């Protein structure tokens, strides 16, 4: 239409690599936080944005399992510099039609001065990171112009892809979406002795979507919108208007909007991560016809590492489309054999219509993510993927001795908590309808009883936990809404999830009347993709989601949260610490 | 048959070669042993072995008659690494079937957990060297992470191959099969003077057989696993089981199972060791129609 800009007008790029190994652990690679200006798409004029080294995506890090690595990141950005995102909350739009964020624009809405005035202030967060505390990315411990936080990752960790992305307190979600974002690759002996394809085609893919404002006729103008819908205009228990996560039209790839890339008709390695405020993207390869293509990806890996057998994606009825929720990452091979002179596009798929076709009105206007274009070679790709990937995964068992913890996770017009879903950190008890008391009916038929010890993440400390010890976490999302949970240091394995009936909970009282049931005739499979190792699963709801996970190799003050950069930033986060058992001894 | 490997899917390897001999003979030759994975198999994930220089085959030593050499067979391998090699017993099975050690995989039986505890303890033996008991790997000398079994080597013998491997007391069967062996060429102006096939046209086999796990539904996972056949449950004279000895289904060749090497049309030379715990290699050359073909090998 008028005024929209082309799909696949510009190839993709991949960030620079950078190697940041050396004999002198003592020498540290400065990884600079500085303003750049940055051309999301031929049609647009440059857009403002904050990069690492002055690169969006940030550099891809690479690093060998072991290489013990040091980084300065470093602020800087000058005092006085414009912030690079618009923030504007609308009023929802008449009911059955596109909700706002679906549009560019601020509607005639002011920019919200606030963050208008934020000066540059970040901490960096190599997510999925086995580390101590110290070098985590703490969110209070942002740092300004001409200061620096100092990160050694060992990096003692298998081959994996992890990210990385600015973590400041409160203000995650509009640091992140300024461009301080990028990808970090562990390789290892085991993942190089598959022979993945690699060099050229190995593409790390860093998806984020975004919204531009426009001038006042309506032209798109390059300027970063985080633009948010008020779902509450004025919430019974405070002042304030009440808002949702971040989710817009435009879909970037490596920093560019709606990118094409021209490969050969051979095997490709996709390194994939979802770095969107919030938004989840269900992913379809599609054909010139639109028709999802089979037989084609195959996943291999995911946020700890190589998948212990490969996963056909085939857009069929046993996985309809890859769902890919923030922060988690996909290790994908895409079989272009058979496709030369072929063109293919990546789409996130909409609930309200077929894969290829907007769905303006399901959340998802603009299906496209990317082009590939498949050139003939006469060469012949002859990569053997085999039917188990890796020979060092091992199963977590619930038979190793391990501690427990319930997370429940709320609505958010719930008691005491001014509009926002929030974390319930959960103690057992050995009075009845109460506020902050939930009970539970389990598989076995009986109930138990558990009250609430945190709700938000400044409450006092919950999870103390002994250095190399096993714990069950499980999830209990009383809502209808989905949170990407993510925890800090450890990897985890998915071991079950279960649904339940939720009506149980009364959000006048913050408790249940009566209890929250398990429902057994409601299986919830596991997905396929999600049997390996994970950091950052999706938890729907109502259900209940059981991960289990080894506290290993480092100490300190980490964190879990959910993963929705907006739900983060309002206090949907807690912290954990992990020390040595020999000094849990003193308390 | 679905779960199969294809024979002949990856061509043949050789170690890499290693020239020790120096004129400052102090000056030792570090071979260092370490954890590796090595594909065994396109059809196979990799698998964890431990490997002299980190390669399986360890490297092809080459030295001439009468150059005196010394190396220090280093134990690289962490403490607290998995131990690489998966040991189970398995019942007999009924008459006039193929006997277990002929499948994959442990059936029911645990892994045994005493193998499993192996920190990594090596001695190596240069098998075939004249030299002094002080340098021939002694079964008892083995070492522990972060030491090493230094040798002398003053190769004092005509041209031939030598191979050397593990010897720690009790625990070479699992050790050699973790991966540590390799073979060592002595070299002399007699073997010279015959002008044999050479560089490319000579090529050193370590062959050796090797069984692999399974994982629950019976697919291979790679994982090498030594398993014996239990052929008297309870001995009458000790508490204990008796088990015959290691055989395996697949072929390795220079640490690949069943691989294809590519050749002219001219005369080879084929350096022959097997390195198996204990099967007895019947070898024949066949063509494609499964005729022996005479004529063509002669050993020397
Ligand atoms: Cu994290
Ligand atoms: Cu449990
Ligand atoms: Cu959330
Ligand atoms: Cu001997």
């Amino acid at each position: 239409a008028p005024g929209e800009l082309t799909p696949f007008a510009a190839p993709l790029t991949v960030p620079p690599v950078l190697r940041p190994a050396s004999d002198e652990v003592t020498r540290e690679t400065e990884i600079a936080l500085r303003p750049t200006w940055v051309r999301l798409h031929p049609q647009l004029p440059p857009t403002l944005m904050w990069g690492y080294d002055g690169q969006v995506p940030g550099p891809t890090i690479e690093v060998r399992r072991g290489q013990r690595v040091r980084i300065a990141w470093t602020n800087r950005i000058p005092k006085g510099s414009e912030y690079p995102v618009t923030s504007v909350e609308v009023p929802l739009g008449p009911p059955g039609t596109p909700a706002p964020n679906t549009e560019p624009g601020r509607g005639g809405v002011e920019p919200n001065k606030d963050v208008a005035a934020l000066p540059a202030w970040s901490v960096t967060h190599l997510h999925g990171a086995q580390t101590g505390g110290g070098n985590d990315g703490w969110a209070d411990n942002a740092v300004g112009f001409g200061d620096a936080q100092l990160s050694e990752y060992p990096n003692d960790h298998q081959a994996t892809q992890w990210w990385y992305h600015d973590h400041a307190m409160n203000i995650t979600r509009w640091n992140v979406m300024a461009g301080l974002y990028g990808t970090y690759l562990v390789r290892d002996d085991e993942e190089d002795a598959l022979g993945l394809p690699s060099g050229d085609r190995e593409i790390p893919l860093l998806i984020a979507d975004r919204n531009l404002d426009t001038d006042e006729d309506g032209r798109l103008n390059g300027r970063l919108l985080h633009k948010t819908v008020i779902v509450q205009q004025s919430n019974p228990e405070t002042g304030k208007p009440v808002s949702i996560p971040f989710f817009g039209p435009y879909t970037t790839v490596n920093g560019r909007i709606w990118p094409y890339a021209d490969v050969d008709d051979g095997w490709y390695r996709l390194r994939l991560v979802n770095a969107s405020n919030a938004r989840i993207y269900n992913l379809v390869l599609i054909d010139e016809d639109d028709r999802p293509v089979p037989g084609v990806v195959h996943q291999i890996g995911s946020d700890g590492g190589l998948l212990p057998r490969p996963v056909p994606v085939d857009f069929d009825d046993t996985l309809p489309v890859l769902s890919a929720a923030p922060a988690e990452r996909f290790d994908l091979l895409v079989d272009f054999r058979a496709l030369g002179g072929r063109r293919l596009r990546l789409v996130d798929k909409g609930p309200g219509a077929p894969a290829g076709t907007p769905d303006p009105l399901g959340g998802v206007r603009y299906p496209e993510v990317m082009e590939f274009r498949v050139r003939e070679t006469c060469e012949e790709d002859s990569f053997a993927l085999p039917e188990v990937l890796s020979g060092s995964f091992r199963r977590m068992s619930h038979d190793i001795p391990h501690g427990h913890r319930l997370i429940v996770l709320t609505p958010p017009g719930t008691k005491g908590s001014g509009g926002h879903p929030e974390i319930w950190e959960m103690a057992e008890v050995e009075q009845v309808p109460a506020e902050g008391v939930i009970q539970v009916t389990g598989a076995d038929g009986r109930t138990k009883t558990y009250r609430r010890t945190a709700r938000t993440f400044n409450d006092g400390l919950g999870f103390t936990i002994g250095e190399g010890t096993h714990e069950q976490w499980t999830f209990l999302n009383l809502s209808p809404i989905l949170h990407p949970m993510h925890i800090h240091l450890a990897d985890f394995q998915v071991l079950g999830r279960d649904a339940y009936d939720a009506s149980g909970f009364d959000l006048a009282l913050g408790g249940t009347r009566t209890p929250v049931r398990l429902d057994p005739d409601t299986p919830v499979p596991l997905a396929p993709n999600e049997l390996g190792h994970k950091d950052v699963f999706q938890v729907p709801g109502p259900q209940g989601l059981r991960v289990m996970g080894k506290f290993d190799g480092a100490y300190g003050r980490f964190m879990y949260h959910c993963h929705l950069l907006e739900h983060e930033d309002m206090g949907m986060m807690r912290p954990f610490v992990v020390m040595p058992p020999e000094a849990l001894k003193f308390d």
